[PDB]
């Protein structure tokens, strides 16, 4: 720009120059490889790999690296990258978004940085919107990479875990956004390490980021799994439980523990015919429902903790006495209560795992992406991904004619106009392309065309290969192509035979989309590098975009001023009002994504601890140390509840504690009055922990010295996985229940944070506790084999924008 | 922590270790300086300065640097910093928040990093909440810095611009948050460079960040200036204007220009007795109101552009036809219209400049801060300032007794209880401190004390010196001190003579504050490094904190369960409900700050361009180049309006354009039909610009070859400053008008963004335009002296939370 205002381009002007000097350094040495041999060239990679091992940086080798690649492509494809393509490659390397207008060779450009980053062998995921472009690029682009001696994998959902492990093994992997994600998810549900298919997330070059990081990021990736109609269990448990009432089934006050352990309920229990006394089989599974419906009666009173209703069982906020929006009790206790109060026990499907693209891609050591339309959403890339948009220069000056939107007062009038323009160009040999926005809009015009007798093709996005075919020849003389929302994005339309003189392509936008970015992509399709073209947009006062801006007043000045008469109009002021309309929409959607991410941030911080721990567990040569560590933490919690805020030291009720530990961590008479006496809550922990150590040792030599290792692993996993999947479901439930009754003037998010976290802390205590109770008092029988907690089949999906 | 949950401390655990190894490297070489000479030691600085010049990094010299300092302090103060103080110093250096509990020597600790960062001579601002602690620290801490041979400045508002320039000159500057800010503001309003008092913002070590970056950051820094009852002008202009109606006072259609230039209104104009024809005096000032009320009549029609009302003149959104919330017309055009439609012309005070602390401190190359309470607001520091809170270990294990809040059913009952506890300890020699939260609460207890005959002192924050005195002896035997919201924060209470055996201090919190952080600071006051203490908090069901949580239900279980009977209660569950109460509040306030910043972000991006340009102008040896550049941009805009979206090339209306330029940039017959003909809008710009060049040259040799330089500077400033101050006011107006009628489902912020920006673009065009019109057709008379645009006196302030 000219004048004062030119400074909003200074940080972009200083950067784009680093990049111009650099691309010049790269062109400077075309000679250094130009005349060389194919094999001398491949040795470069090795030379670099070594050079790096010795201590160089990807940045140092950048120029040469790009040179080598620049060379490799000409040899392999016959294209020697332009100085602009070089500039883009660098942007990508620097971790930014390469905004390189449609037709600049983004595919090829990706190779430069892809290669340079791959060298370390850390891996590089090149990502795309669909399985077609993935395979296409991996094939075409693989040749260049392979030629310079690099492995190239392709990930598809149609591949075995083994096939995937293979593809991720490569120095470079191509795949869809969805595939990547789901794998990362499945990857953290795995029972044995070797089942994971992914390698630590290094660097992702996202092809068409706008579509990926923005469009397909309005919702999250979820993984569901239904519950096996298990109602018979709960009801049964519920029923049985209310039999054993006695102090010979121990409850708690200072703790809230329904201890079944009594031979009344340990005998009268197996009387429910629990295949006798199988503890590791049953106790893990069955004994879990007992202890639930056991507590459901004893610890959870009707109108003090919860409330019954025609809308099921609700919780009550103590101290406020409110109805906890969308919150349930952990570990199926909610269902046990429903059974105790006879209510319909809901057996819905669970969300076993979730992450949002935002949080996913944010996970790589480095991210970069490319596209022809991005400056539009720069605030978002800078905000959410810390990626600055760099608008790369065009190879050849753009010379396409972009036409100001023509306004109409009616749809059918508008449409009929679109249909004529098509004809005009068709009756000239010019190839036209019309962009609709909805399936209906496309067939409409199609029929308008067949009536008028104009040969055409229609794209309604199905098996992208077939359309990609159609679209490439969509630039010939008899070209008349109809695109429903850019159906063939990625495949470029090259200027037809003899078509040059007929003008350019001339695209026709039937209407305008919510996002400029998109109708700007439509524009993009013509002028492929200095080519001529005409981009005409058509608009009507009755378009949804219009009748959503609150533009009735204007639909009236038209009418009231006899305007629908002169019909074809071009008011800078109405068009500027369209853009603002678009800006408002885009922003609303941004606000949406911002909120989605925010809610998932509570989850990410939680995933961090769980995912990291779960992994830690699955690599356990020396597991026990954690176990004891968790048992010590579990134990300390007891001691603390029994030695509250200084409430008279050795007058703490040092007997119930004794009785508890005794029958919680050990087996009856083990710990007694005397032992724990006149000692700080601290001293006690060690003494008492020491006997848990002692007993643990005893267990290592009496039931299998190293099977214990996997026993540990088995249990710690059963625990972890069961508690977590549950919580996550509870969290996905709450995230969408909390938005119901929130007069607290607090932004609901904070509630989800606080409640979400609270819950989490509980779960940890549960895990830590379950682990401790089992690693002590549980008994082995046949096979100590790790077992899946997911019941039946799973389902990996992304929800439609709701 | 123990068990699974311990991982939320991993990134803090990995960092705090870097810091422990380091403090050990520093203690390792105590010998290398221990026995050395005072002068050999000061040479270290030089040695370092040189070492750095040669190419070292502050990080390399860190250990030694800290060593030298460690040494310098013992010599100068008699305190050899502990390993924890060393750890904190590093945190600060690394750009984080040092959370070092009250009584750990944060003051001293600051010296280590302060020094190491000062070396480059780039400067280091050490900041505080009040003028007292500033001077205090600069005095006490200056000695160490000066001793190692460094200059130390102290900034106060009581200092001349010369005195301030002096203080900022130092290698280190101490001052208040407010002072810093306002100076930065005033600094960008300066007429001549040498008037600025600040040096490029290098590094700021914020003492008590929580209070600074959070508490005192709920509102922004504003600078007001009233308008000199100038109503007579406008009315007059308005009046006069409607006389000259003719086509001999030229208006515009394709442009919207009321061109006074006609000798009708250039003669009949000076007839208003404009001291004849003084153009640079009058034209800049007076001719500005004419051209306003001139356009007010011709270009702005009543119910098409705006609307009259009992609430004054409003604008209308075209295309939507809505009432633009809180928006005014630029450059006083709003006032000219009011005069044309006779309405009350408002002459309010203007906001000449603004910035928020958030955006201010975010401006340093590096920021760091220290305090005893920060982990509370970690999410905010990490969010807004990218500063992670590092909780530094305590020198000696903490052994103070923190007591669980005691609950009461009544205030007067509660208070009476506070008054007795005081007595109990007083009747023991223990020194007690009671923290109130409001002025009223403090006198209340004061009277409760005098009645009960207990000698005490009360602090109600006034001339901090006097209180700082009181507070230090507040740890002696007969100590009984009353603090209204931590009145003496910073000065530490050392454990009284013989007081050790009497227990500790024993603080008593009369109530709890909105933020834990604060009642946690209250707690902080005792246990000063392994000292004993008792922190008792007192609470009542009728405290504002309570009767704001929606806790009436609970005020009823008490009553309904005969609870106000046993009165002194300790329910973990009600106390946990207090904290959550606090958490909600803190968050609401955070949400507040987040919104404040967000709105100012639209302003910052704008400040960037203006502030940077304005500066660029005030360093103008070679100004003209920008000028022409802005004239060329101004001119291009005409040409574009006269050659719209391809509307029939040489059928553009190439005559009105001619007529315009002719009488806008040049002086009548200069440019004509022929000249501009058959040329692209591009070609035209150059030709026509060339004649502006030609004429500009002519002006450089006919009115003073180098006075022109300052003429340029003069005008470019008049323009810039007038347009900007206005806009800013308009922006501060809108930011608080937009929150009125916004059913657009859009978050209002986006509107402010879009409208805010729109306005800005206009202003630039105005500046660029005004500059161009003057640098051509304006005439010099006596003195071409830069002149202030601020009328009368100014006022620098921060608004109370509204």
């Amino acid at each position: 720009m000219l004048g004062i205002l030119n400074k909003m381009f200074d940080p972009t002007k200083r950067t784009l120059n680093r990049y111009e000097k650099i691309a010049n350094d790269i062109d400077a040495i075309r000679g250094d490889y130009e005349n060389l041999s194919d094999d001398a060239l491949k040795h470069k990679t090795i030379e670099f790999k070594e050079r790096l091992e010795k201590g160089a940086t990807t940045d140092d080798l950048l120029v040469e690296a790009f040179a080598v690649v620049r060379e490799a492509s000409r040899r392999v494809t016959g294209m020697f990258p332009f100085k602009v393509q070089l500039m883009g490659g660098v942007a990508l390397h620097d971790g930014n978004i390469a905004e390189m207008k449609t037709g600049e060779g983004k595919t090829l450009t990706s190779t430069l940085p892809v290669y340079l980053n791959a060298l370390t062998g850390k891996g590089v995921h090149v990502v795309t919107v669909n399985e077609y472009l993935a395979s296409r690029d991996a094939e075409q682009m693989g040749k260049i990479f392979e030629f310079l001696g690099l492995t190239v994998g392709l990930n598809l959902n149609s591949m075995s875990k083994d096939e995937k492990r293979e593809a991720y093994a490569a120095d470079i992997t191509y795949s869809t956004n969805n595939e990547l994600g789901f794998d990362y998810l499945r990857d953290n549900m795995v029972l044995y390490k070797e089942q994971m298919v992914q390698r630590p997330l290094h660097f992702a070059v996202i092809d068409e980021v706008d579509s990926i990081l923005i469009d397909e990021a309005r919702t999250p990736l979820i993984i569901s799994g239904q519950a096996a109609k298990s109602t018979k269990l709960y009801v049964q448990a519920n029923a049985f439980v209310r039999t054993l009432k006695a102090e010979k089934d121990y409850t708690y006050d200072i703790k809230t523990k329904a201890v079944q352990l009594t031979e009344e309920g340990m005998t009268k229990a197996e009387k429910a015919f629990g295949i006798d006394n199988l503890f590791d089989v049953k106790h893990v599974a069955l004994n879990h429902h007992i202890n639930q419906a056991l507590k459901a009666h004893v610890a959870m009173q009707k109108d003090v903790d919860y409330v019954v209703e025609d809308g099921q069982v609700v919780i009550v906020d103590s101290f406020t006495g409110r109805l906890m929006k969308g919150r349930r009790y952990s570990e199926g206790l909610h269902q046990a209560i429903e059974a105790k109060e006879g209510l319909e026990i809901q057996n819905e499907s669970m969300t076993l795992a979730t992450i949002t693209f935002q949080n996913y891609f944010r996970m790589y050591e480095k991210l970069a992406g490319m596209t022809g339309t991005a400056k539009t959403e720069e605030e978002e890339f800078r905000n959410i991904y810390n990626m600055q948009v760099v608008t790369i220069p065009t190879n050849r000056p753009v010379v396409r004619d972009d036409r100001p939107d023509l306004i109409y007062r009616t749809m059918e009038g508008k449409f009929k106009a679109v249909a004529e323009d098509v004809a005009q160009r068709y009756m000239t040999g010019q190839p036209v392309l019309v962009g609709t926005v909805a399936v209906e809009t496309s067939e409409l015009i199609s029929k308008l065309l067949k009536n008028k007798g104009i040969p055409h093709q229609v794209l309604n996005a199905k098996n992208h290969e077939r359309e990609a075919q159609i679209i490439e020849e969509a630039g010939q003389k008899g070209a008349v192509t109809i695109a429903t929302n850019m159906a063939g994005r990625g495949t470029d339309i090259k200027l037809g035979e003899g078509v040059k003189e007929l003008g350019g392509l001339a695209v026709v936008g039937t209407e305008r989309h919510e996002s400029r970015r998109i109708d700007n992509q439509l524009r993009g399709r013509s002028g492929r590098q200095g080519d001529p073209g005409i981009t005409q947009f058509y608009l009507s006062m009755e378009d949804e975009l219009m009748r959503r801006f609150g533009a009735e007043r204007t639909m009236a000045m038209l009418d009231r001023f006899g305007m629908d008469d002169s019909t074809p109009i071009q008011s800078k002021m109405v068009s500027r009002a369209v853009e603002s309309s678009q800006k408002r929409v885009e922003g609303n959607n941004f606000d949406s994504r911002k909120q989605l991410l925010q809610y998932d941030d509570v989850l990410r911080q939680q995933r961090e601890v769980i995912y990291k721990q779960r992994f830690e567990v699955i690599d356990s040569e020396n597991l026990r140390e954690i176990v004891e560590n968790m048992i010590k933490s579990s134990l300390e919690r007891a001691i603390a509840a029994y030695t509250p805020r200084e409430e008279l030291p050795e007058e703490w009720k040092l007997d119930g504690l004794v009785d508890l530990i005794n029958t919680t961590y050990l087996d009856e008479g083990a710990l007694e009055k005397s032992d724990i006496f006149g000692k700080e809550p601290d001293e006690m922990l060690e003494l008492i922990m020491d006997r848990i150590i002692t007993k643990y040792n005893e267990k290592e030599e009496q039931f299998g010295k190293e099977q214990m290792r996997e026993f540990e692993k088995v249990i710690v996993l059963r625990a972890v996985d069961s508690k977590w999947m549950d919580h996550i479901d509870a969290m996905d439930q709450l995230r969408q229940g909390i938005h119901l009754r929130a007069y607290a003037q607090t932004n609901p998010l904070r509630e989800y944070q606080m409640e979400g976290f609270a819950m989490f802390e509980h779960m940890i205590e549960s895990i830590e506790d379950e682990v401790a109770k089992f690693v002590m008092k549980a008994e082995i029988e046949n096979n100590l084999e790790r077992e899946e907690v997911v019941q039946g089949q799973t389902t990996a999906h992304q929800p439609q924008e709701g």
